[PDB]
């Protein structure tokens, strides 16, 4: 019931000269999922900018180890007015050093958001619709061709549903937004980032997850937009969904077709949200501290939902936000505590991903033609013989791989 | 400020050689509103099709005379499910007689619903999904085309927003519209109807005014799909909107530059609906009584709602469902009682309608040209000389019209 996460490929062994190395036994192991287990890391901004020195230094470095060892991929920060607070002079090369960081560690990167109506850049008030919209594309296009090849992933705009009748401020996202339309919006702004990276992966995203997202997608769809994946928000702060709820959003959302993100993700450790609250961001309460029983409700429901979106075929990327506590909403939905704490959610996790999902080490041996059949779970193998390792994919098309001395 | 509802046409006065009529002294008069005020009226079927004899046929008629006295517009029943219980068996006849008799009556006439989930036709589901959109298709030609010159408005598709996800039962119309898409079951759906009547006005009609329904028909207009007017439903049993809540829902439909109808409007005269039903269709409850109080508060609310809607000027039509109380949930949601008393809501809405937005009578005298400008309320007008009563229309293209003798 985890097949289709799963797969077989034949790689054959060879001499300089192309003969087989015949009955060689080797030794084969996972190296990497390919399935996408993410986490929002924004730290990594000012980490690779040199921001930190000392113990704070030694103390995020500890965090980095953990992380690593957990997570394949990473969101990254590209909020407008956090990117460009000062209009023209935009934070590429920040950016660019938090990417090449994390590019060394061997993690797939998406940017998050290049179109949002929230923390965008301020100075657009001063401007009109014509030029928000030509500035908005403008945007897009430097910031998706500066940084391709580097960040080939994009949540390209962000909570359309609310964004032209979005209330709490004015924005120049929402007054674009509600004069020309959502549907036109988006078509434009994925249209320019295609422009800029023929090979990007470009995502919609939203915590609406009734039936106006799946109808918005619908018309997006009917209308040309091609989108590449769907991504769902599923913080859950005023409680777990179950799994009942959890499948009837996959089931619908499933309808067109593509790969779904779950693209945010929040279980808390302590005292629930409470479930009136609309718009989380309106929850300011000073503290809000774990609790033990609270810890144990977390990791529980943090494997039941792990494990609720694996076996979904169509889902392709868990994204948690907060790794450590008291971030968003000063909350404790992180998997480590902000004096380094490694919270019980981080054990139960690091046993789903890296061990009841990871193909063991496998000793096998060539045939006369120096074949090795390798099964296991998608993503990354080494194999390794005469103290040599050699990395090799294992995906879905059966085509065999030579490796070589 | 209700400038919008009125206009100013030149008429001409000329003898049968076309020499003027001058300084001749004539009375114009209003006949009709142009603004559609309708009421769906059912009984027309069995009435007009001699169903009723001796005193209930007396007692149905005496409300047909206040009936007529208010409405110039009404909805006429084609649920599938009533109109072709037996397959290949249509109910033509008895609403083509309905209809030709409500035509003598000089109302306009609308159609409801020709596509529906609920009330359709049950036979659907033995067919495959694809035999069932063919049978829908094809009842749409037939019945547009039959009623063609007679019928010539329809709600083409009702409550899409939920038909894919209706649950209560299963149906061939839900069944269709998960399978091919909401947008495409529409986009079909009109097609046929535009293709059996170029000159029909098409209705998508929903009681969802959240911003499901917008992002639907956004999404419909951005993929071809033609439409004449946004249907609105507008049950309050739970109670009244509210001015606010009402031009909420005006202002955020407005954007799409399309005619928008009020097409099923209830208040109730009696205790309130409890809030939290959802589906209205389950209130089903012994007795239902109009009050006293209920009534001045019916009467208040609903000279409230038509003046809000009438003020909005992409309004084109406002319907109420039940002339008479103890029609659908059995609510004291009519005029008049069943016992044919006339409601205080009748006469409130009897003097709006028919006095404070009805322009009055005019004693005028032509030109030398013969020339007489009559201004008032769009609609059907009459000018009177020589004992001789001559119709003329009253609407906003600047055009001189000739009267002859």
């Amino acid at each position: 019931c985890l097949q289709h996460r799963m797969g077989t490929t034949t790689i054959k062994l060879v001499a300089a000269d192309g003969s087989p190395l015949a009955n060689k036994e080797v030794t084969v192991k996972q190296t990497k999922h390919k399935f996408l287990f993410g986490c929002a890391e924004f730290t990594s901004v000012p980490y690779a900018n040199n921001k930190f020195e000392g113990k704070q230094k030694e103390k995020i470095e500890e965090r980095y180890e953990k992380f690593f060892d957990l997570f394949n991929f990473v969101t990254l920060p590209f909020y407008w007015g956090k990117f460009e607070p000062v209009k023209g002079k935009p934070d590429t090369e920040s950016l660019k050093n938090a990417a090449k960081w994390l590019q060394t560690k061997g993690v797939e990167l998406k940017g998050h958001p290049l179109c949002w109506h929230t923390e965008t850049a301020p100075w657009l008030l001063d401007m009109s619709n014509s030029e928000i919209f030509s500035t908005q594309i403008k945007r897009i296009h430097r910031d998706v061709t500066d940084f391709k090849g580097l960040i080939d992933m994009w949540d390209v705009i962000n909570e359309v549903v609310i964004m032209p009748i979005f209330d709490k401020y004015d924005n120049g996202i929402t007054r674009i937004c509600k004069d020309m339309g959502r549907i036109k919006l988006v078509r434009e702004v994925f249209k320019a980032a295609r422009e800029s990276n023929p090979n990007a992966t470009l995502l919609i995203n939203d915590f609406e997850t009734s039936e106006s997202y799946d109808i918005l997608i619908e018309g997006l769809l009917e209308s040309g937009v091609h989108i590449d994946a769907i991504g769902i928000q599923s913080h859950m702060h005023q409680g777990y969904w179950g799994v009942e709820k959890t499948q009837e959003i996959l089931e619908r959302f499933s309808r067109f077709k593509l790969p779904i993100h779950f693209t945010e993700n929040t279980l808390v450790s302590g005292h629930l949200m409470p479930p009136e609250i609309v718009d989380l961001n309106d929850y300011q309460i000073p503290e809000w501290p774990s609790t033990p029983e609270g810890e144990e409700r977390q990791a529980q429901e943090a494997v039941t939902h792990y494990k609720t979106l694996f076996s979904h075929p169509l889902v392709e990327a868990i994204t948690w936000w907060d790794f450590v506590d008291g971030g968003w909403l000063k909350a404790p939905s992180g998997f480590i505590t902000q004096d380094n704490r490694v919270k019980p959610i981080y054990h139960a996790l690091h046993d789903l991903i890296k061990n009841q999902w990871w193909t063991k080490p496998m000793d096998l041996i060539s045939d006369e033609n120096g074949l090795v059949n390798v099964s296991g779970f998608l993503g990354e193998y080494e194999v390794t013989f005469d103290g040599k390792s050699k990395s090799f994919c294992l995906d879905n098309n059966n085509e065999t791989v030579t490796i070589s001395a």
